[PDB]
DNA sequence: CAGTGGCTGA
DNA sequence: CAGTGGCTGA
């Protein structure tokens, strides 16, 4: 497809993110701008899975370092 | 002062990045939340550079599909 | 932003 | 989110 190997892939290199529900963040996010906009509750509901959910959550919100 | 390999090495493997504007992002971003909440006015005024801050953001607002 | 976890070997 | 483009060989 025309789907990008950038942010596409950007969308599985997440340790909560999967082939499977990549189809389903695109198509809810535009980008990585809406892609990092989620919110755990959306993620569940785009996902449909909890772990990954909070996975992909967690990453977008890991700080560079810890102070 | 970690910097794990994940959100941190995230930023340098965009298509205008490097090691020198790498601190300032961090810096100015939370994670990939902040990351991604940044607008091109804003790169220039973190990375200093009118091309990385093009590229970066660029990628950022990549669509998936047709680019 | 808007779609469900969209696949897989013989 | 909050820092400046934070480096480099002899």
């Amino acid at each position: 497809e025309k789907y990008n190997p950038g942010p596409q892939d950007f969308l599985l290199k997440m340790p909560g993110v999967n082939a499977k529900n990549c189809r389903s963040l695109m198509h809810h996010v535009k980008n990585i701008a809406e892609l990092a906009a989620l919110s755990q509750d959306e993620l569940t509901s785009i996902l449909g899975n909890a772990a990954n959910a909070k996975q992909l959550y967690d990453f977008i919100h890991t700080s560079f370092a810890e102070v």
